[PDB]
């Protein structure tokens, strides 16, 4: 796969694992400190039976994009949407939301794909078996600025 | 059997006339066991939770208007009726006789039209006396 | 279901699709080569309408107790009947004829259950399609050689 | 839907009945293009030898019966069929729109249980004309 999102996905379901606090049978997330840019993500916590146990924005489409067999294994995998549910993924202020005015007005029917990573963290003294499922929120159409064209002379 | 039919359809009217659809959800109050579905084939409400009754009824059963029967073991029917009902007795016997014996329970299914309030609802009831105590 | 009779009864369906040649608007059966064991079925095998276009034994009963709704889709089922209709399905050498045997004086009246699978074959250029019925002629009720105890200790 | 599966199925049980378990090897003989895997999910014969179609078949797929698409673009589906196959003319077209254009391919697996002849033969069938041409 690709090894930037590799690293992104991976890294923010780590770091949210770090964040995680289980306090009256609950799960809670820290903010940290010294955060310098906000992650283009979003990440879900999960049990071992596949309730939802913390979500970081309440999109409901994508909660229910989300496999229940996807969650019993460590995996990467896709959400394939349209336009107008990737724009609901971002914040509006964010610059790939021109990007996808632009892909509207060329064609509305453009499909847009999303990387999800699942990993699970094993359950620990005073932590039960975590399962983090972070969703990349720019879809891969949309990762490069250009095309190549092959040329020959 | 006529008498029989007659049980078991007029229990399933009867907890027709006691469900009520509310906030897009079912919600029913008050010798059977009456289970009640919707159209696509799930399970809305149960009179009591056992998870060996609910499998054994077929989901082709729901479709139509049909009887139906259950077959299971005599300590299954003995643990489906009260701990001191009248056939724990009666049950006794046939099992001191054949401790894998087999029980086969009347199932009943009827389906009810949808309406401005509530709707179509599929209601399953199932005898709790087997056929071999009749 | 048991994983035992589904590879015994689809793999003795898909036999008999190899086996087909449909020849002057008829079917008819190869007996293969090096056919070691004789699978303890019978095969019928139906047209798209329900008739029956052949069948392995005539056993009047056991053709009218396949219903016509079973021919409709891919699925199993089973027929209820007692000890002398099994006695028919089996050969009179088979050794499970004399635990049937056994069956007759134990219990008078008691209840036999045989498997029956139904596959359908998409017609193809050189065969109609074809639905293949397998029954199981060997009982549940004698599947097993014994019956565990639940001891306490 | 219908009509490709019974053309993607009837393809899969023909080759079934073409393949031949002998040396303890697979040997077949002889729209569409059938592959066979053995039961660790390895593949034992291909009616082509197309690398990017062999890889775009999950091998999750192989565990169960069912259908999946699998997405190429425009030349390798041009390149998938005969160099005069009648529909270049109509997939030339939709290089002349959108050279990288998006195609999509019909896909069918299906489980052959073992048997005293052979063993667990899991057969995968692509339809090579996309579903964009329909
Ligand atoms: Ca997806
Ligand atoms: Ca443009
Ligand atoms: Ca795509
Ligand atoms: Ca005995
Ligand atoms: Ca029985
Ligand atoms: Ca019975
Ligand atoms: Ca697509």
């Amino acid at each position: 796969m690709d090894k930037t999102t590799f690293r992104l996905l991976r890294g923010e379901s780590n770091l949210f694992y770090t964040l995680a606090k289980w306090e009256n049978n609950k799960i809670s997330v820290e903010l940290p400190e010294n955060l310098d840019m906000q992650s283009p993500t979003m990440t879900l916590i999960y049990d071992e039976t596949g309730k939802l146990l913390w979500t970081q924005r309440n999109i409901p489409w994508l909660i229910k994009s989300i496999q229940p067999e996807w969650l019993k294994t460590n995996g990467f995998h896709e959400i394939e949407t349209n336009v107008d549910a990737t724009s609901t993924l971002l914040s509006e202020d964010h610059s790939a939301q021109e990007k996808l005015k632009e892909v509207r007005e060329d064609d509305d029917d453009a499909e847009m794909t999303h990387s999800v990573a699942v990993n699970i963290y094993p359950a620990t003294a005073r932590m039960p078996q975590l399962t983090i499922v972070v969703v990349d929120t720019i879809p891969i159409e949309l990762k490069r600025s250009y095309m190549h064209h092959h040329h020959h002379h």
